[PDB]
């Protein structure tokens, strides 16, 4: 381109896512370880370281492983618140590294714180290881934161790249722117892314514113077995886641595979 | 335109976312018752018735318450595969018632288965118552458915438408174409748518492829516190948621316011 993946890758992716888721954791983161658941894987690686850172817171860581080687780184892613614102924161721114690228611121720152320390640580580780590679991874934102880281690382340059690293893532867421893315690629590294388915874251942131892425892827688519686817390419695319838218857621997210891422657991 | 827311628605827214948661658971668904954581718341118522448905698966438821018166328706987303695958487817285718437208386818387937118975228842228851118322628511997926358923318640114729128725848813895724857316527116128824814040688923588915867316728314952112835212426118756119893216885551999803948603825691 696618292709697937392969298983490884797946594983690785897963590884890573685981780582892523672981871281878331714591425990790882922171612491750281490881512980947881897963972681173980891972464980081983290581760581090282982581961281966281414050211111954103951122976481992361790185670780490382070785084984594986590786490283790583992571891361986461877212948991817181821161882271858441851152894422828221884218614106865117640138870146720154390149130139151109741118890236877312927240892341870147975251890373940136932691880145640197890481890286530183990773570088260182690587440086130590370088070888390783690185890877980164984571996751989201973580993935965104790885890546840136890666790338820172790749750148630185150391070395690282591509290869080593890587890356991864897963878821894532883218861151830126394209470129850146491318760158891353270119770087390369690796990557991877892843894422887962568905997924818421890736786518875231747218692219447219721117943114865117880157890477690869992967886616895963288933778981088982696982598957895844891856686519490739790297850047972114468419296928794968884218394519388922618218648807887516968350828951896937967181966691891846398986596994948761883021938571741991 | 844118625115824122017131518280118341827231518350318512937241118831428803518871328821878508718651448904887832288972226990318521398926168982238814218521138981568971938341528811318580728712527881018162018464648841118637528831458914678931186979194939596708668806678931758812328815328731118523018274016191318130118222118625328721638721648903638911997715767991398971198956618703896935548904958713896955877517293609777318156508538706158927118316022409042209357408758616996517598965838612448708778924528612257817568932428605126829658822528405138968528712227418128765318313126728127783117648116066118541118614218211558806858831977721997802738841837421668509428712738415367817418312438507467817527215357508137938118876018476338821626016017034018454318512628605618611938550995350867613877218458914468817444119135319358816447218156619648812226208128717017227118321528705518311838712877413958560891232979420893834718403946113896827894417638218570119185509787717677418328606428804217112618512877414837331934151938581714491818581716151838412627313745118316013128905238808878707761118412111717221878418714116861141891418870124886315897943987781857221798942848851718503716191418360987771897915698953138941
Ligand atoms: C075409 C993308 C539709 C995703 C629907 C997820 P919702 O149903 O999630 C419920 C945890
Ligand atoms: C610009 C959109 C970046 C969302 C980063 C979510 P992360 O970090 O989520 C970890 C739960």
């Amino acid at each position: 381109g696618i292709r697937a993946a392969t298983s490884q890758e797946i594983n690785e992716l897963t590884y890573y896512t685981t780582l892523s888721a672981n871281s878331y954791c714591r425990t790882v983161i922171p612491g750281a370880t490881w512980d947881c658941i897963h972681c173980d894987a891972t464980e081983d690686l290581k760581i090282i370281k982581t961281w966281s850172t414050l211111i954103y817171d951122t976481n992361a860581m790185v670780a490382r492983g070785d084984s594986e080687k590786t490283i790583y780184i992571v891361f986461r892613g877212s948991s817181s618140i821161r882271n858441w614102i851152a894422d828221l924161t884218f614106v865117p721114v640138s870146y720154p590294p390149v130139s151109g690228t741118k890236v877312h611121k927240g892341f870147l720152d975251s890373y940136g714180e932691v880145q640197n320390e890481l890286v530183a640580t990773v570088l260182d580780q690587f440086k130590q290881y370088p070888s390783y590679k690185v890877a980164v991874t984571g996751h989201s934102l973580g993935g965104a934161t790885a890546l840136l880281c890666a790338l820172d690382l790749y750148q630185r340059e150391e070395g690282l790249s591509s290869s080593n690293l890587f890356l991864y893532t897963q878821g894532q867421p883218r861151v830126g722117n394209p470129a850146f893315a491318n760158y891353v690629v270119s770087t390369g590294i690796p990557y991877r892314r892843t894422v887962n388915e568905r997924d818421i874251v890736p786518h875231l942131p747218p692219a447219a514113f721117g943114f865117l892425h880157a890477g690869s892827e992967y886616w895963i688519t288933d778981n088982s077995p696982e598957t895844v686817q891856v686519c490739t390419s790297d850047l972114e695319t468419s296928d794968c886641s884218n394519s388922i838218v618218p648807f887516t857621s968350v828951l896937d997210h967181l966691s891846y595979f398986g596994i948761n891422t883021g938571l741991c657991t």
